[PDB]
């Protein structure tokens, strides 16, 4: 029919998930003037005439949409290695936020994966009290730019650092992890990534994990193929590290392993298979049923250490390969201060107190400053560096 | 402004029909992309092969639902030559009759020329007015440009006049809507710079109406225009046309009002004042109009006839039209009785088409055939760009 057509083109640009929405059309033409405007390309005279055409146009779009100058930061608060995430303030709003870089030409110098998409999606689309939420995404020539809510009361790397970890704080938190984790389980998520810079307080010392880019679609039998290990040395699993060309077929049992490191670590303040260098870490991993011990400490409760060897064991008898449900009902969880059901309404055992809205105390004092770093050189051909990033922008179709 | 003003004035200009941004133009900026980099020579690079294959899919199912020379049964072919050819069309699922205009791209980029569609799209589209052909949809595929106008049942003045010794009653009525016509071309800004009998069409009411405007430019400042290009029939061309031919030339809108004046003459005498064999024959007479701009000696023709045809067919600087329309419409020649300016295309026609069926052709010429093996652009090895000067050429109504 000719309206039914009509109507179906009509959504295909309206839905947030649409390849073809306004956010991916408007990128589609961004993209393309900024990989043409080369005064080597402008010889061309196709190319010459279409920029001069939309040269008023494009700059009105530029400024329209959402950019980079909106946003005055108020402190850099983590810098790594495709980027940095900074504590901004909308110019015009007021509003807080905590905005992440990416540069687009550190990604495309080598990274394998468009990370990025996942972590697009998950953030995007997740609205989950376990997922840090992404408001905005935008892009220029150099950078992509995600705007994330800003979780004052820091992670848990910064957590474990500043207090000896009791019991009852470790419970808390290794149960509101395990709650994020089948959130992102029931969304369809291999983590593959679980790990204390990825867990990030609120306001109110509640946990989010922030972070998505190593996250995975699960098969129909629930299950991933990868050749090549992802994940984090002191956290990932036994067979995730011996993932090979051989097969690397692997489950969600994975995610609960690095759980169980997690746990190991915050009750006893180093890494279940820590080592003199990197590669010493590796074989203590795959010697784990040898390997693994308690120093002589008598605070560690008997269930705890129960859970701990129920995660770091082999996968064929690693505890949740039946479900969450045998985990949540792990008698080390069992306490009389909350429920799973109302975990997250309860009083967290450390609520940060913050001074302003911009509170930074809970993040390292990071330089800031820099001096813009080399992007992608000047093409003498056409090489369509932008168009890998087209439809990242999340401003016009977003979901309410 | 507020962060919600930014926004929805963005979000407006995604739906607004007047913006080189709303849906339908990016839509063509996205599928022109995928057409110029479709090659194996530019598949070797990772971003574009990639980037073609995540579009793959996307990119085909939005070509199939969009506005496609298909959705149109083509009846007849009404006209030919230029860039393409215009064809009565029925819309096979409105059953709407319209006149469909076709433009060859690799023809257009061929010989340069390749941006004068915007004109007629702009005005075709956006004139609103019941002197201006309408254009209702506009859309493309990798090798025409399509134009989706009101059909003109009445067929144009060429063919009038090739069956009527036109009286002057007539004469009268078709230059003074033609005066008309022209004057609200100039104030939407344009210089339509090729007013000839081929592009005055009738309506089924036998009402004139001016169809193409891919020689229509944007007045300046001072309602004027530069040019530099090469000329179709000098027959109609006024001296300043002529003479600015490389830039060398900024006329006013009097060159239509010139155009006009032959129009006029044509009508009553059956041929144009500056006919020659050749073509340079036909501009060096234009060029010489102060000595070869003769009547016939047979005074058929009135005394204000001859005097407004030689108000139109002089200098620009002395001619008729440079002080406004006004002084025109006050003509002599225009006197009558039977019609006031303001009320004329309300009048009746003096040849009302008498039309069998909405697809009645009969004031169109049947054409002979083109045998035409259209040639198509080579196979690229780098990237060309063919589709980038037709983006955002799509156009639809509500
Ligand atoms: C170490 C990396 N895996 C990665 C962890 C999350 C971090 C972040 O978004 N931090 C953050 C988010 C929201 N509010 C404050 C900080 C970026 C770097
Ligand atoms: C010869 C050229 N200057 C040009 C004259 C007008 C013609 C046309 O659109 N004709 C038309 C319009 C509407 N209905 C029927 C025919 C296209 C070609």
């Amino acid at each position: 029919s000719f309206e039914t057509r009509f109507e179906k083109m009509d959504n295909l640009l309206r839905d947030p998930k649409s390849e073809v929405n306004s956010d991916c059309l408007l990128d589609g033409l961004d993209a393309l003037v900024y990989d043409l405007d080369f005064p080597a390309l402008r010889k061309n005279k196709n190319i010459d005439n279409f920029l001069s055409r939309y040269k008023d146009t494009i700059n009105k779009i530029r400024d329209l949409r959402m950019k980079a100058e909106d946003y005055e930061v108020v402190k850099v608060i983590g810098r790594g290695a495709f980027g940095e995430v900074q504590l901004v303030r909308h110019k015009s709003t007021r509003k807080v936020y905590a905005m992440k870089l990416l540069s687009k030409f550190e990604m495309i110098k080598r990274s394998d994966s468009a990370f990025f998409w996942e972590e697009r999606d998950i953030m995007a689309f997740a609205n989950s009290p376990w997922v840090v939420q992404l408001f905005y995404a935008f892009q220029d020539d150099r950078y992509l730019y995600m705007v994330m809510e800003y979780m004052p009361g820091g992670d848990l790397v910064n957590l474990m650092s500043n207090y000896d970890v009791p019991e009852k704080w470790a419970r808390f938190y290794t149960a509101e992890v395990v709650l994020a984790l089948d959130a992102i389980h029931s969304m369809g998520f291999i983590h593959r990534d679980v790990k204390p810079d990825n867990m990030l307080l609120d306001k109110s010392g509640h946990l989010k994990l922030a972070d998505f880019g190593t996250c995975m679609k699960m098969n129909k039998e629930g299950m991933v193929r990868c050749d090549t290990a992802v994940g984090t040395p002191d956290y990932i699993s036994p067979e995730v590290l011996k993932s090979q060309g051989g097969d690397g077929y692997y489950g969600r049992e994975c995610d609960w392993w690095s759980v169980g490191v997690f746990l190991y670590e915050m009750l006893v303040g180093d890494t279940p298979f820590y080592a003199d260098s990197l590669v010493g870490t590796y074989s203590k991993i795959m010697n784990h049923k040898n390997s693994l011990t308690f120093p002589d400490d008598n605070d560690i409760s008997k269930e705890a250490k129960n859970l701990i060897c129920a995660f770091l064991t082999d996968r064929e008898v690693r505890l949740g390969r039946n479900g969450v449900e045998e985990i949540k009902r792990h008698l080390f969880f069992k306490n009389d201060q909350w429920a799973w059901e109302t975990l997250r309404d309860t009083v967290a055992p450390v609520v940060p107190d913050l001074s302003s809205d911009i509170d930074t105390s809970n993040f390292d004092d990071l330089e800031e400053d820099k001096g813009e770093e080399e992007t992608f050189p000047i093409p003498k051909a056409f090489v369509g560096n932008q168009l890998p990033f087209v439809g990242f922008t999340y401003y016009s179709n977003r979901r309410y």
